């Protein structure tokens, strides 16, 4: 009775996300659905959390808090804390924000004490859905009854999308591209990606607006999640890292924003060269000596693959740590284009361009880039997107592309009923 074979015709990212809203319209529990190769994960209820700030480790579990102060590097005390909730349970899922990336960088001392750094925790239940089956584990009878009656009664109508106006620039994109040009000009680094939040003016149903955008899109992960204080969702255009088991790294850069004619794909070629160079330059720190390297540059599957041994001496969450943030949505040399990103930005940057990850008690990690998601933190909804500023940037050109990124989610948004 723990494997349910999947009924044909039922599309298994519509049926986990209804299977979120369904077990939780009572019980007011937190949950994470991780869309992963196939495999829907549905992390639901909170049996353990771990929260990570950048002045504070918090471990909660059965109404009881354990808070302590963290010296060395956060891939360090996340590893720690989060390897023992893995004593005694498979997976653990979480977030982690932009900012546990900017350590290696020389940047801590710049975050506000209380900056969340992750959040990680081991779920009550884990409901597994592919085309294949439906899978359980620690599922009690609510979870049971919310399967049969969605097979037997079907998945609700998605209702029509509300408009958004992305339109508007109150947080001076514009300007701040302007600026980050005039930096580039002047030597100060090659790349910097920019963005700005666009404020969502009503509340969305996060499972609808997940269950419509995932119908129109198809990322190398998805997730939707309501954990804390924060509901988010997202078609996550990159695998900023992978560890398996046996201690095989790989890193996905994005390939493009197609992943005259001619002179913007020489841009996107160049760019992208650029990312797999550094992914392989930082990789090398956490790889077995001779390990490291490209093993698919810009093949259709379109995108590049960087893979390594991990070294015996190091581990998943310094391998998270060689790579974070993601080159793709930093900059180019990384310092510098932290460190711009610090005062060009909107900060902190929280989820946008950190990674939704989910993490095996066998030692695997699986980490998704933050892009392309929709956030809800108290009464404030919104989107975020940006674009890669290089010398040849124009702020009108670059506020054009992140509507265009824009664009994959605006369509698609169902307002709370
Ligand atoms: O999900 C159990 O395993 C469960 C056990 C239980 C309930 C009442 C009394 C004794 C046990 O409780 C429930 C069952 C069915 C639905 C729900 C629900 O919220 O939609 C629920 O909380
Ligand atoms: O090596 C180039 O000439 C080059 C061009 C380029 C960079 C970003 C965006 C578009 C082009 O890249 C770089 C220049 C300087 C430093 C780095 C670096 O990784 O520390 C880098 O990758
Ligand atoms: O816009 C590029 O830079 C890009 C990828 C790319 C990768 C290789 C070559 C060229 C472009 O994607 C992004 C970068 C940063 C932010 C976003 C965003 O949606 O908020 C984004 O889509
Ligand atoms: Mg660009």
């Amino acid at each position: 009775s723990s494997s349910i074979p999947m009924p044909a015709g039922v599309n298994p990212a519509d049926l986990a996300a209804e299977l979120a809203a369904v077990v939780t319209e009572s019980v007011d529990e937190d949950y994470l659905l991780y869309e992963c190769d196939g495999q829907w994960v549905l992390a639901a209820g909170v049996q353990a959390m771990v929260e990570l700030d950048s002045d504070e480790l918090r471990v909660i579990r059965d109404g009881v808090t354990r808070r302590q102060q963290w010296s060395g590097r956060p891939g360090a005390a996340l590893g720690e804390a989060v390897d023992r909730l893995l004593l005694e349970t498979d997976q653990a899922f979480g977030w982690v924000a932009f900012e546990f990336g900017v350590h290696r960088y020389g940047l801590q001392q710049r975050l506000a004490p209380h900056t969340p750094l992750a959040r990680v925790f081991s779920p009550r239940t884990r409901i597994m859905v592919s085309e294949k089956e439906i899978r359980l584990f620690d599922a009690g009878i609510r979870h049971r009854e919310a399967i049969d009656r969605l097979l037997a009664t079907g998945v609700r109508e998605v209702p029509q999308s509300r408009s958004v106006d992305v339109s508007d620039d109150p947080s001076g994109f514009r300007r701040r591209v302007a600026v980050a040009v005039d930096e580039i000009a002047a030597g100060r680094y090659h790349k910097v990606i920019l963005s700005r939040c666009v404020e969502v003016p009503f509340a969305i149903d996060f499972p609808l607006t997940y269950r419509l955008g995932r119908r129109h899109n198809t990322p190398v992960r998805s997730f939707l999640l309501q954990l804390g204080g924060i509901r988010a969702l997202g078609y996550s255009p990159e695998l900023v890292t992978a560890v398996r088991a046996d201690g095989v790294v790989i890193t996905e850069p994005l390939a493009g924003t197609r992943a005259d004619d001619l002179e913007s794909n020489s841009k996107e070629i160049v760019e992208h060269a650029i990312s797999v160079r550094s992914s392989l330059e930082e990789i090398t720190d956490i790889a077995e000596p001779g390990s490291a390297a490209v093993i698919d540059f810009m093949t259709v599957r379109l995108g590049s693959t960087i893979r390594a041994r991990l070294d015996p001496s190091s581990d998943r969450m310094a391998a998270l740590e060689a790579l974070f943030p993601a080159v793709t949505a930093s900059g180019i040399p990384k310092a510098a284009g932290v460190e711009a990103i610090f005062r060009l930005d909107e900060c902190p940057r929280g989820l946008y361009s950190g990674a939704v990850v989910m993490l095996s008690a066998d030692g695997g990690l699986d980490a998704a880039l933050t892009l392309r998601a929709a956030y809800q933190v108290g009464g404030r909804t919104w989107l975020r997107a940006g674009a890669g500023i290089i010398e040849e940037s124009e702020p009108e050109r670059e506020f054009e592309e992140t509507c265009e990124k824009l664009s994959t989610l605006t369509p698609y948004l169902v307002a709370r009923q």
